[PDB]
């Protein structure tokens, strides 16, 4: 899984990393540019017929459900990008399968004048002109890999063997679902850029902070994202609603409370929630019930209310 | 086409929108309803890269390329929705094929406070039925039909008996690519609150009116109403461009469209409709034309899919 030849690599891009982690700039720069490019930011949606289920608050709801499917990824490569132009690398390499993710760095490669090379296998060159000529548009060199079996894994060392051999200049920019993924703390970190966001846009939608920023905890990472940026505020009450079923507060929300909250917002706002997110909103619901009159809730509407439809009305 | 019973009735809606459309209470209101939900306002970006090749103007891109078509149909018909709420009408219904434009529409109306019943054909019930689950979960009931073909025929014929029977109160709802569109300065109109946003987005990006608002003419119908919220702004120049009232007009050659449509790619690592290009190519020579410092604006109208075959091509 990770040739050793690599270790030195990783550990200077890591290295590099963790001296960005110092302070808010890294992320202050990366949110400056992704203003207006690609889906960033998200909207902060204020949902005022469901006021009146939950006590007089008002609840916004912070529309993670409405970035599609690699403007998304695109936000998270320019991050990717942004780091090798502060590591002062003038090249970046990747592998992609399919496609997509040699688009979207080929993309962040040319948004910040980066050369860029994608490495991809001569199988999947064949069958895909599409993606290699938006690539090619784009500004890339793309390098159909001849070797092996002309596969993924192929294009994968190609770009191994050209990492560790350029890494003076070079940086690699790693995102197939099957490709290697070696920097867990930067993909955490990319997400408080939703929380960021959150925090200017109550500014801005409400005159002050709110009273509780909310989301649906225990779903892998990318709701807790809403947090980090509220940690520091001394009046503000980080709640993280937790499947129950039968720094920040824990709670439960039943299998019911969760559904009343979905059929609820299908209603009231004509949104169709993930199911993750429903506990969310049941939770926004009871906190603002609980806090009464213009309390202003804040709730992550996290990910893809694509059938969890299918049970949902199951649940009817 | 449309049965002439429905004509006393298609002319009060007539009557009630020429109604809205002349006043500013509308679409300021359908601007709010919009505000945050699905899509609207999209964003206006600074392409700051352009400005080198551009005498070093300010070139904002609206940018309608990001819209999911979807998040549009929701966006259009809220709009009716907004209509029929100040018509009086209570209740709303439309028909649908796979049903998209009833999700849309029972979107609308859960968000309106609408009853909301969509015709389906029995067919169509069957081979597309979350989508009909989809609108139950938002409230409105369908009516799966089961008379003659079952479908969309039949599915257009009970809605208009429904609106003709229930015209006192009862809006009716189009989209779907093949039912009636009896309004067409309707569908028009609302791609008004594309230049309406993008009128508030400059000002707060650049501290003021645009110098210019530039577009593509002579396609995509989607393209012209950035220009509508600048009308009483004398002093912001209006430019179509095209391929080769207060608005001037000017050609763009294939030629520079693909400079222009290059660049785009190279610097912004946006990938442009051709059209869209057109007007980056005379968002780039007024910038030379209007000097150090113009602010321009230019609609990035239509999807950078397809277009990429011919470009690719042409290089």
């Amino acid at each position: 899984y990770v040739p050793e030849a690599l270790m030195a690599v990783i550990e200077e891009v890591t290295a590099a990393y963790q001296k960005e982690r110092v302070s808010q700039d890294f992320l202050d720069d990366l949110d400056r540019l992704q203003a207006n490019y690609a889906g960033r930011p998200s909207p902060l949606y204020e949902a005022t017929r469901l006021s009146q289920h939950a006590g007089s608050a008002r609840i916004f709801l912070k529309r993670e459900d409405l970035n599609h499917t690699g403007s998304h990824k695109i936000n998270n490569v320019l991050g990717q990008a942004l780091l090798a132009r502060r590591m002062g690398k003038t090249r970046v390499i990747a592998e992609t399968g399919a496609g997509q993710h040699g688009v979207a760095t080929a993309t962040a490669c040319a948004l910040l004048g980066l050369d860029c090379v994608i490495y991809m296998g001569g199988i999947d060159t064949a069958r895909q002109a599409l993606n290699v000529a938006r690539m090619r548009l784009l500004g890339a060199e793309v390098v159909a890999v001849q070797t092996g079996s002309k596969t993924l894994k192929d294009a994968i060392n190609e770009a191994f063997r050209d990492w560790v051999a350029n890494a003076d200049n070079t940086y690699y920019c790693f995102g197939t679902a099957a490709g290697p993924h070696p920097f867990p703390t930067m993909v955490r970190d990319f997400q408080r850029i939703i929380g960021m966001e959150a925090r200017v846009q109550i500014q801005g939608q409400a005159g002050r902070l709110p009273d509780a920023v909310v989301a649906c905890v225990g779903g892998g990472s990318n709701a807790i994202g809403i947090f980090h940026a509220f940690l520091d505020d001394p009046g503000v009450r980080l709640v993280g609603f937790e499947a129950a079923g039968d720094r920040v507060d824990y709670r439960p929300i039943t299998d019911s409370e969760a559904m009343d909250a979905f059929g609820l917002l299908c209603r009231m706002e004509g949104i169709i929630p993930a199911i993750e997110s429903a506990h969310a909103v049941a939770g926004a619901l009871k906190l603002g019930v609980e806090l009464g009159r213009g309390a202003v809730i804040v709730v992550n509407l996290s990910g893809r209310g694509d059938k969890d439809v299918e049970t949902a009305a199951k649940w009817f």
